[PDB]
């Protein structure tokens, strides 16, 4: 069973909602056992000696901290844990390789010739590790509200992080949490104290940087390394810029719908706008304004999209390009950015004429 | 009443004498951060300004100071001191400094001499000043008398909830103000509207995450690039982001006034702050663990750590916000009290080292 799921997710356009129906009754642990196949893949578990049983007694018990809900759910993390796997694997036109300190090398692919590069030659395993996990916890215990929501309400865990990243700090503290909860889910358990020590940072780092108030911010300093006409670029020797680079490509899975095909696209902007209709009622209910777009009356989906895809995810994704580091073929044709620009064109068109 | 004009005048002066206030108190030593708090809301206004009942206010913050623990450093006192601290930076004229004027405090306990001066006051609106000062109070509310390398270490419980980063200082901010929403008897600002009370929250609690000295060179470097460049005009009073960074910088001096004051208060800070440091150390050697550098009361090196102290923390912070003009002094050249006490305490401790 491992080659069939393995083939299946070599496709960028993973038919995820396929597997969760194929799995059916035990569609629970579609989390957990992606996790299996892709570290098997990249070699995660032989690299760093990773005992099968706490790693896979950690990840059940992390997926059923996953709720119930629309969109933040089990499906969504294992949407953005494949996404990261596939954009730091698949070869990259015209990137150069480095050593391809452990590094990984994906068993699906092998880079076709020397004029493609992958990510996974370029940043050191223990990295790219801390940016898998961290998308395994980048959405744990999601309680399906916004970080405005939880603000404007005083909610306790509002008030517990001072409004700095309410939901952000709160996958990343539970999760731990839950790691350090019981012996039998320490599967790092032959890293040293100052390899645990990082990677727990970088996995830290990696799921802080999902926060869409600082989207901005990150942007304007990914520009500022890799898209520097006067500068050198990207250093891969450098430690923080390998960090911005993981921070950069999980903020890009995290809203990867735009960015496939329009079956896979409107399946995720239907889960999203149901859980932003729970929470327009609730917001309803207690008298407080409905936030936009949360209001099932007036959903106003074309303008949502739009906006979404223009000044979020648009500039993300041009970004991530104009720096070399999207895997395509050669012109060059890059996959996602053609379901992009697609998308954007369907759903300017639903606007303009609606 | 009769209480009230001595105690004025005895915090007026920049060395003022807490400890003093704190014997006299004796019994009643525990209520000291409220008194305080108390006298300098009345002094610059702020009760009448947004019309605070006194009921809730002292209710809130008795509780507020019943949360510091009976520890040698961060405890009610210290709060107490940094709060005047940041009151006397605030109110006191500085040399060379414009007056502007929302509404904006004046202490009732100074007037700016002539026009040449120009008070904190009358430049940082009232909100602010009192989002700065309520700040200063629950600055280091709950405090475990442990280091955040401690907690990382260790993984304490606090260390885990907040990533590593900034664990005491967020869990001070975010611990006073569960206390404060944790009863309507401590609403004192029931008569600010859900915009000022959202602006006010989120000014105190920037205000106490910036006491993390992990982040000191950062803000410092920030704060250099505003108000220390050559080529600029230093702060812009209309801008938000400057005055809150100002205030930032306020709070950061007062949390480490202690070598810019006279011998007698630095030295008794010192003997708190290391008496906090050899429990930490002892706690760190029962568990095995490297103990922390001047944690380890075998080899004390006092000297060596006051004059990094003075020298890495505390230095560059008082030249940078003297070298913006924003320190109280009197004309002469400009003679700056606390600049003296710190030129003279960091003679003092080089002369110990070398010696
Ligand atoms: B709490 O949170 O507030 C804290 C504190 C501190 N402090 C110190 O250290 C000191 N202080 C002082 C002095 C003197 C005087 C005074 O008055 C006020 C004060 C001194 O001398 C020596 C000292 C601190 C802290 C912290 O943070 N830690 C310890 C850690 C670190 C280290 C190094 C660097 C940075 C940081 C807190
Ligand atoms: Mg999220
Ligand atoms: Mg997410
Ligand atoms: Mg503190
Ligand atoms: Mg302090």
């Amino acid at each position: 069973e491992y080659d069939s799921l393995i083939e299946k997710m070599s496709n960028w356009n993973f038919p995820i909602f396929e597997l969760v129906e194929k799995m059916g009754e035990d569609s629970g642990r579609i989390l957990s056992q992606v996790m299996y196949t892709l570290f098997q893949d990249t070699g995660l578990l032989e690299i760093f000696k990773i005992p099968t049983q706490q790693f896979m007694n950690y990840f059940r018990a992390l997926e059923n901290g996953y709720r119930d809900i629309p969109y933040h759910n089990r499906i969504h993390a294992t949407d953005v844990l494949h996404a990261v796997w596939y954009l730091t694997t698949r070869p990259v036109p015209g990137l150069q390789q480095i050593h391809n300190i452990a590094y990984i090398s994906s068993k699906s692919c092998s880079n076709p010739d020397e004029s493609y590069g992958c990510l996974s030659s370029n940043i050191p395993a223990l990295e790219l590790m801390a940016l898998y996990v961290a998308a395994a916890m980048h959405d744990y215990d999601h309680p399906g509200r916004t970080n405005e929501f939880l603000v404007a309400t005083n909610a306790p865990q509002a008030v517990l992080y001072n409004d700095r990243s309410v939901l952000e700090n709160h996958h990343a503290a539970s999760a731990w949490n839950l790691y350090l909860s019981r012996p039998e889910y320490n599967f790092l358990l032959h890293l040293d104290h100052v390899e645990f020590e990082r990677f727990r940072f970088l996995v830290i780092e990696a799921i802080l940087a999902t926060d869409l108030k600082k989207h901005f911010d990150f942007l304007a300093e990914f520009n500022a390394k890799a898209n520097d006409v006067n500068s050198n670029g990207i250093e891969w020797s450098n430690e923080n810029d390998r960090l911005l680079v993981c921070q950069v490509c999980i903020k890009l899975a995290d809203i990867n719908g735009p960015a496939k095909v329009r079956d896979l696209h409107l399946k995720w902007t239907e889960g999203i706008v149901n859980e932003f209709y729970e929470q327009g009622d609730e917001e309803a209910n207690l008298g407080l304004p409905i936030s936009p777009f949360m209001d099932r009356s007036d959903p106003q989906l074309a303008k949502l999209q739009e906006s979404f895809i223009t000044h979020i995810v648009g500039p993300l994704c041009n970004s991530y390009d104009a720096a070399g580091l999207l895997p395509g073929q050669w012109r060059i044709f890059c996959q996602l950015m053609h379901h992009l620009t697609e998308n954007h064109k369907i759903w300017k068109e639903n606007l303009y004429f609606q």
